[PDB]
């Protein structure tokens, strides 16, 4: 029988990688000299600290290595549960080394990660796992919700914590505590919704190139 991949996702071309690769950074520096950002350094660096200032990239030194990518599903080779349903429906099948267009609405940063809020068409979201023998997954928001691109983790985070964190953010954003808007970036509008969490609001949505595929490791 046949290796399933490690996961499924969207693979960004190599010019899509780096325009959003450069975007998080950028963002990731502008942040750090943000002063309503600096106001609340005490959900990164803990204790009487000297009034020294965070170096975001730096913070975030666990970086995705060359190509970027938008997870669909994790398969780790058929082992997680759903993988093989998953990778026999029709649909992953038919759209497996198509292209794609992926829109990144919002870029964000907690104390764990940084990284890009995706958001699917309806035809991308096909290619979204059934959450249905785990509503736990996507925890009453829209299917795909979770969909997002990593730019980053600190030293200790697990790699799926990205998920986690944008999910948790957009689930403030839902019951509309977000709150007023804290500062204006180029690209966007800064919020910060507390416990460390900042999320930018782009004016324009960044559209990146990407293949869908499966990576084996
Ligand atoms: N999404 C997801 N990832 C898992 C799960 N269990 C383990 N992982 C970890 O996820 C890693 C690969 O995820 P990755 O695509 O790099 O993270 P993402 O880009 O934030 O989705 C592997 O190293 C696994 O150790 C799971 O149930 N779901």
């Amino acid at each position: 029988k046949d290796f399933l991949p490690l996961y499924f996702g969207w693979f960004l071309t190599k010019k899509s990688s780096e325009t959003l690769r450069k975007a998080g950074q950028v963002f990731l520096e502008e942040l750090g000299n943000h002063k309503a950002f600096k106001k609340e350094l005490r959900h990164f660096i803990s204790g009487d600290e000297p009034k020294e200032k965070l170096e975001l990239v730096s913070y975030f030194g666990k970086r995705p290595p060359g190509v970027l990518h938008c997870t669909t599903k994790f398969c780790d080779y058929g082992k997680a549960a759903g993988a093989e349903e998953y990778a026999q429906q029709e649909v992953v099948k038919r759209s497996y080394g198509k292209a794609f267009k992926l829109s990144i609405s919002a870029l964000f940063v907690t104390p764990k990660t940084a990284g890009a809020q995706v958001v699917l068409t309806d035809q991308e979201l096909q290619l979204w796992p059934s959450d249905l023998d785990k509503p736990s997954a996507s925890e009453g928001l829209p299917p795909g919700s979770r969909a997002h691109v990593t730019l980053g983790c600190a030293a200790d985070v697990q790699p799926v914590q990205t998920g986690l964190d944008l999910l948790d953010i957009l689930q403030q954003v839902k019951g509309g505590s977000q709150g007023e808007a804290v500062g204006e970036l180029p690209r966007g509008k800064l919020y910060s919704l507390g416990k460390g969490r900042w999320m930018l609001s782009l004016t324009k949505k960044m559209e990146v190139k990407a293949i869908f595929t499966g990576y084996y490791g």
